């Protein structure tokens, strides 16, 4: 036995949005039903950044992703976020593969958006808003368009060029799109928030009846994108209650004591497994609060891995004797 | 920037017992002085084994060891315990290296025995007892003999052949040695227990005045090697208080409520750093309870890695874009 090693380039070509969506969907469901293992994240704090260990066990695979976040890195010429994933057999413990997880992380968060919209947005959804046109908004779009003939896109960003670049990308693939300011962008069927805002970027009365919001942006205590007033009158669905309470979109309203646990309707897993209701009336406004769960990562890695075996990809390394 | 990949064979030639001992010693000391980070181990439980994540941060590096334990493995033709280590820069988050840690683990456990004996045993120690002649006993020996002219070796094992094999190993190196039963083997200046016994292998009345004991064997709840009455009459020094209470040699005596926290004299780190006293009288019997700390692993990886850079060793992999 040897260990497979796969680089970012290799992984990219080894998994499609479609595969990723299935992996993620099934991962949420299995976890909701008690058929997946995900112990708490572990942190190592530094002055200039941090590292997290996120292990999980499901679908006959175990793995650990080890991912950093160092904001100063761009200015140093490296990416803000680098992730490696070690994938293991639960039978032997053997390290089947060590692979990049930078790409897959982005991929599965988008996948997750797609799935959540799949279960929570109105089926007749045609107009799509993007508040923030960074890397994740692309993934969110790519996944969402696996589930919707997206009729119009409305794109807002703080940086003029970033918005435009996003719009050009849409028009490249036939989606009619338009740069718009945040006011009008927020008015749609599906809204996708990806900003790392600390004040709310979206106002309550901009959100119409029947809107679904993928609140992906917020990634830590104090980050917030939506007016606490939308959360007050919405069907709220989480990635994971603890992690949403700490770092997700609800974190500030929870801390200020404006909504509590009581107010969260369901985990997405629960919705997929049918333990809790999805969307009810057309008029209601729904929010998916995304956080990232390690099970998403392992589930997507088993897909990459198994394909790599199929297509004979990677370097093989013999770690032991 | 690229990531260095090193296999077992490579790592083996990249660190000496000496270096390892220095790494481990300094690691204990730094940790006791509050100059190192080591969050609690993370576990992933399976029917047929487990995986553990061990991060640590010290000496200007961060790393994570990911190590399995699957007893059925020999029967399947694999090792019981495989560990990979990812070594990172705290400045950038960058994964400098991914290397075997199977061997380093064994190596640093021995080094730790050497260090603890260096601080806790009688300086005039000549006769050495080994209760258990498995691979760890070799490391324990090889480290121990960096700190003493080992006069005589006494080797017990439940398997006759393994005892002999260990004796032959010692005689090959000039150390005069003899297979003995456990009764007489336990009569010495330094006793090294490495068995995974669940009943006490050593009796209280066998252990003489001035003996030091490296209780390495016990690796989990219920494991034990020493007669609880040795512990009652001894200066007990630990790897790490928590992990000892859970899994180490004290774990059964603590659970049955025979000794408690108050009975533990010091952590080894504290003894190294001079926060607590080492050996006092000749007559007293001392016990080092070893459990294994992630800092030990990161500390030796730093050594391996920096040497690998010196000697231009390993494969270079570019994980990212």
């Amino acid at each position: 036995m040897e260990t497979l090693i796969l680089t970012q380039e290799e992984v990219e070509s080894l998994i499609s949005m479609d595969e990723a969506m299935n992996a993620v969907e099934e991962a949420f469901r299995l976890y909701a039903l008690g058929k997946a293992q995900m112990p708490p994240k572990v942190y190592l704090e530094f002055e200039k950044g941090d590292l997290r260990a996120m292990p999980a066990h499901l679908m006959g695979y175990a793995g650990l992703k080890w991912v950093n976040s160092h904001p100063g890195n761009p200015d140093k010429g490296l990416p803000t976020v680098m992730a490696l994933m070690i994938l293991n057999s639960p039978e032997t413990g053997f390290p089947l593969a060590v692979m990049d997880a930078t790409y897959t992380t982005s991929l599965r968060t988008g996948a997750a958006g797609g799935i959540a919209a799949k279960y929570l947005a109105r089926k007749n959804s045609s107009v799509f808003g993007f508040i923030g046109c960074g890397t994740q908004a692309y993934f969110q779009l790519e996944a969402l368009r696996r589930v919707f003939d997206i009729g119009e896109v409305k794109a807002y960003d703080v940086r003029e060029k970033a918005a435009k670049k996003f719009v050009s990308y849409c028009e490249d693939r036939g989606i009619s799109a338009s740069v718009q300011p945040a006011e009008e962008a927020s008015r749609c069927d599906v809204l996708v928030t990806t900003t790392p805002s600390r004040k709310p970027v979206v106002k309550a009365e901009w959100v119409e009846e029947g809107t679904h919001i993928n609140a992906i942006g917020a990634d830590g205590p104090g980050k917030q994108e939506l007016d606490v007033e939308i959360l007050k009158k919405a069907k709220i669905v989480v990635d994971d209650l603890e992690q949403a309470k700490h770092g997700g979109e609800i974190n500030v309203a929870v801390s200020k004591g404006v909504i509590g646990v009581e107010d969260v309707h369901a985990t997405i897993g629960e919705v997929i497994a049918g333990l809790k209701d999805g969307r009810e009336s057309d008029e209601e406004i729904t929010i998916f609060d995304s956080t990232g769960l390690a099970i998403q990562d392992v589930a997507v890695a088993k897909v990459v891995y198994e394909n790599a075996l199929s297509k004979n990809v990677g370097s093989k390394i013999k770690f032991f004797r």
